[PDB]
């Protein structure tokens, strides 16, 4: 189902994770040490130069629905591989882009998805930096947001009704997380300890106010 | 409030985003072109060698609560900068790690947060690969999913997940009534057991 | 009608020749000295970074039916330029390829013709090495060929009927070149006159063997 | 009979072609991969530093009538090799020139032929660019050209007279790989039949404009 | 008992000395010549890259109670090695610091002792420069010093009283490798006999000025 | 009285210390930042290229009894400076040697003392490694030694007569150091007080073994 | 009249000497310090890259009858310069050769004289080593030699070399009379057979 | 009698010449090819690192009256060698200097003669350049010079008395060279051909005038 062609910082991580999730993954790399290191983290692992057409055929690359081209540094290799993958009619080709220029040729040679990992992680880090309290969020509208909050101290050993969040800020607490054991829909008396995960829902400004005052 | 010391693929992105969100950001880089290119995407932008102690002082680096050290490639420069920042008593120092080794010294020289961008994006991509259907998620799982013209009672999700919202036309139905129509381009927000959601995906979609 | 984007060993030569032939040519280069040096050998010459989209627009690059991308060394620049040219709907984009890899991306980003100058000149040189008599040829069939021959000592000061080629080997001499003045169709052939022969490939080859 | 000293874009092409033509060729290169890659495209292939006199002797370089020095980039290596080849009394030494300067020393150290591949390919491309539609051409003079050309359909030589109207002589017709060498006044030209035309460049170009 | 990781001006000296003192020492260096040169001045000598974890294990580095990291120039290598040594639970890790910065990371990665050889030798030289003529000295405080010193000849401790006049206590006399440990008031001091003196630095310096 | 010519890790340290001791010191360096940084740690500080004879004259270098050449890396500069200093009749020229070779030329061009800082610090470190108890020592004979010891936990809060050292091992405690204030000659010894012992080497070593 | 293109150990020495002799010399070098250092030892001194054709034209290089190409190390630069000089029709081009190979191309690109300084100085040193006694010589041998208070008749050199001169006190006795005293610090100039002179050295000295 | 320690452009030339003159020469070099190449041009040739004291002893370096240190480039090696040679009490140590600095230390470590080959050849070339006619000269005084002249053409096929040089310029022609066969003291009728070597003596200005007019 999945082949990952570059086992580096990025490709290796995709590989390890797909495998941990339970999908079958073919790990490909030109470097023998890398292939050895990923033997345990992939269904199969093979030494191959992904820029070599017969080597790609030998991997049985067409038997794959998704091929990820994760060779970062070598722009030539990356596009040459992508080029070959498009020739072999691969349904989904995802490629890591090195820079603006690399993005542009990948776009034209028919990459299905182009990833800028650092750029994307930049946004995520900035999101983290601006509200440290928020671990995760989902934007429902311009105005509404579901927010996973890490409990700052003053919120310690307090029940739902202790700070009633429906009356005060007009937000609904969706869950509590204690010990990797969750309280899915809390009763009015359920204790929130420090470092429990609050899941809160409603108006963005109301949550932000609750953060300002209850934390 | 924020200073970003390396304006590259990673640091530049952090900078541009904080600025876009409305925070004030000092952009620092050794390279003049980079500093020029980020003039518009930062409150202030200054040429500086972040490994030079007097240059850091000159930036007024202590007036900052968060300093991000985003010079990727040069492991020496990165740790030397971090080292200097810890000397100047910066409250929060976030550094991009190049490899395992780099992580280790940053850990010991008192980096407050150490980021492995590619590693982290790997996980996120694998999540995406594994279920192409989800737009956003929060692991507690709450899942934003992208059933046409069917009500909430038309498919009774509790009988074991709870539909939290519908998005039609950038107008959301926050907690839907049992007879609220879901169209095709619509943003289901679903909550509960991970396997139950996956099953709902398999069968209702 | 023509724009040449890289004025180097290759691009400059194309430019100089189109101009010498009487066509109008826009010469483009990033380097100011190159642009200065080609001022006399082009209708117009402009400093421009061909990888910069607004700079291309400013050249009025769309007013051109043929754009030649001759930037040799920089594979990135070459393909980025080609990419931009294809975006601007240029009807004919001809690019010099650096290597196999370069050829492949140019092929996919819609280059209309891809030139390997050294590769092609290799063939021509080997042709030249193999029979030092010939200078140019056109293949009509598997059997027939028009051949431009450089004359040896052996047919020096000879007329057409001195070695009658229609009888002896059965080829028709099409022209003689004496001093950049051509006898189109008893005419004396001097050494280093260009013989233009036509007919059967083997007959010509025999005439070479015997008359030269 | 032939040795090619630089297997590169240029030298490799000369080698591959001489071999394909059936001549015996010794391929030489300093780089082992290049030598391996040309094993199949040469009579013999050997690793050698062509700037090293004893290595040249070991190749049996004197047993060769033609040595091609095709190392492009390294001007020093190129001229040092040429220099050594001239010492060993090689009858024909052909060298690829990198620039004007390189040409000049090669000229003085007794290179028999000096090739500028890109320069020469420039001219050929410009010729192609000027008249696309002549599948092939041979330049006789500045003024005169033989042109292979691809309304004309179902018309004879008498019905379309070119000696009078444009002043050009149709040399041949090609119908399905079966050529009419010198057409009788009534011979039918069908679409896609190869016209061979000869005479004044402007007259041909006019005939193209009007008859096509 | 001891391993020395950098055989250089500094590390080599530590190695040679521990060996000369009779301790067993493992000498490590990446450079084969250095390892060869220290074969005679160490219990064992091994080629190893001290920044490579498996190579460290192979040395049996944990069997050592003291590891000295003496690679001067390469700050990266130095700290990476130290880092690995701290991972392997070495009880005592002594490292040569290159500069202030280097000191700081070594401090944080748990170096047990950090040496600045030139800095420390600076102090010792300045001490020598200040008072040349004290063959040897030990600094007790900023104010107090024990001094070995080389008019004084043929005079006793009673004839030259130092407890009263300068306020210093003569600790010993050395006559021909045969020492008078604590001199009786009448013991003769001959020229070139080693005076040991103790007390206030300025008092000694005054005694030097006047009695010598 | 003293000039220091290289203000680096080594020279700067000598300079700072002579100044701290109260001597007057001229600090010289080619680098302006170094000269600025040592303005506070020297009587005078001057920018000068010590390899330039007129620059040396301008410093009034002859007015000095001791010149220290501390330029480490640049062997040429170091010896050229030393050479010039010997020409100007300087009474004492002390130079830091980079390597064996450097030592040899300095020896011949009349350096009065040649220092190998790292080599010398190596010995001192090995001494320290071998017995972690001691800090400083003076060798009186083959048999006798004055030793500065750093106190362990075992003699913490003990008086002189608590472990009477004159009876038990037969050594005389010369001083105690508590907090940079010294008890020169029932006095409590706390941990990290500096013991100053004197007598037989083996007796001290025994006292170390048993009392610590 | 003379241009010297490389002001190094060799070219600088040629320059300084021609100037000292009184000829006018143009000193050329790519390095600004060298050009500065030779300002006093040349009629004119100019910064120029001698491998650049327009720079050569700008020097007015054609106004010169002799151009010396003295860039030692860089064989490429040396021959490229020589090549350009031959194009500009310079009447006399003298070049320092680096090795055998360098000699060969310079020979073919039309260098008028090719100098191997070290090789040539080798011969001269060996001459000096072999007979330490001679101050100067000319191989036809005429020998300047550095017998106290003895006349020309006191040692009859013809009975088989001819003493050409004596030097006392920077006052020379051009062709000495048979009774002319030779002192110790005196400059004998002797002529004839090489072996005869050597023998005279062996026996009279 | 002579040892040459560097067989390079300079040292090799000294070696080859001393040998050609008939003296016995020990050629030393660190490089084996150099030692092989000079086997024929020296009495003995030995591989040695001249900076290594025991290697010098092994050569029997003290048995030599003259040692020439001709390692050009490596200033360290050159001075270290010289230093060792001075320790071994060599009577004459001649060293090639690389630059001003090198000269200075060699001077102090007791080099007996210091040679700057290029500098010296510079002077000789400039002498050649300023009077091309003169091949060789000896300065007798400020005013007087013996000059070896190469016959320029107009001097062709003329006897001594044809241009009487004692009357005209008041110089005495000392010799003629035809075919490496010399006419030592020419008779008044001896023919001078082009490319014969004129040896002329007398006043510097008179010779210079004779050059101006007879050539
Ligand atoms: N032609 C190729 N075929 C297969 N794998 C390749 C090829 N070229 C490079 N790689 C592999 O791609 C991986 C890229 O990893 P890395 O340089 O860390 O990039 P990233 O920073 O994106 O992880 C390396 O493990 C490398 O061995
Ligand atoms: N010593 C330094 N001081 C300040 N900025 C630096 C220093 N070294 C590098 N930088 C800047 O940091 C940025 C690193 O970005 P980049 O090379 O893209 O790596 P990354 O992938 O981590 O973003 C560059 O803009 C670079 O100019
Ligand atoms: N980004 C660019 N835009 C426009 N012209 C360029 C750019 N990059 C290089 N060039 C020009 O293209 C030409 C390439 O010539 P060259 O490298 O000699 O190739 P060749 O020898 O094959 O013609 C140079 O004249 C250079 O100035
Ligand atoms: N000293 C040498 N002896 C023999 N072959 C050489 C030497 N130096 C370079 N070569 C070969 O000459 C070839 C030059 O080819 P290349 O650089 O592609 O130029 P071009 O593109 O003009 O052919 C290279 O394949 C190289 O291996
Ligand atoms: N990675 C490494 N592992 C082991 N030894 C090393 C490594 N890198 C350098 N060394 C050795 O450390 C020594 C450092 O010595 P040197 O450069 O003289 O510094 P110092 O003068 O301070 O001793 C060198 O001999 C070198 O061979
Ligand atoms: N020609 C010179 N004249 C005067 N000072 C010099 C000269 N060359 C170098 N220096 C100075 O000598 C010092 C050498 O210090 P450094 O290289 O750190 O040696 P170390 O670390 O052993 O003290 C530097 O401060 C440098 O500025
Ligand atoms: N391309 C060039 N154009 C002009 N001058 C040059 C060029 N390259 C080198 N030079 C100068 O020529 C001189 C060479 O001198 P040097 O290196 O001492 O060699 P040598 O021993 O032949 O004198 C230097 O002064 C150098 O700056
Ligand atoms: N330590 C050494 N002992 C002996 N010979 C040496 C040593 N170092 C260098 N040489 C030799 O000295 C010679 C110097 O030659 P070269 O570099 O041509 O100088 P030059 O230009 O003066 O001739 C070389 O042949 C080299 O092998």
């Amino acid at each position: 189902q999945f082949a990952v062609i570059g086992l580096g910082r990025f490709g290796g991580s995709i590989c390890k994770e797909l495998h941990r999730m339970g999908h079958e993954v073919l790990a490909v790399d030109i470097n023998e040490e890398k292939v050895n290191a990923y033997a345990s983290y992939a269904t199969h692992a093979v030494i191959a130069n992904a820029t070599e057409e017969n080597e790609l055929l030998s991997l049985g690359i067409r038997n794959f629905e998704y091929v990820i081209v994760a060779i970062g540094a070598n722009i030539q290799a990356s596009t040459l591989t992508t080029l070959l993958l498009k020739e072999l009619d691969i349904p989904n080709i995802w490629v890591k882009a090195q820079n603006y220029y690399h993005h542009k040729v990948l776009e034209k040679i028919g990459a299905d998805r182009i990833i800028h990992p650092e750029k994307d992680m930049g946004v995520k880090i900035a999101q983290s930096l601006s509200d440290e309290n928020v671990l995760n969020y989902i934007d429902l509208s311009d105005e509404y947001s579901i927010v996973e909050l890490l409990a700052t101290r003053k919120l310690d050993s307090k029940s739902i009704i202790d700070l009633n969040v429906r009356a005060k800020y007009g937000c609904t607490i969706l869950a509590i997380k204690h010990h990797g054991d969750i309280c899915l829909s809390p009763a009015p008396e359920d204790i929130i300890r420090e470092q429990d995960c609050l899941v809160i829902m409603g108006h963005k400004k109301d949550i932000k106010r609750f953060e300002n005052e209850g934390m």
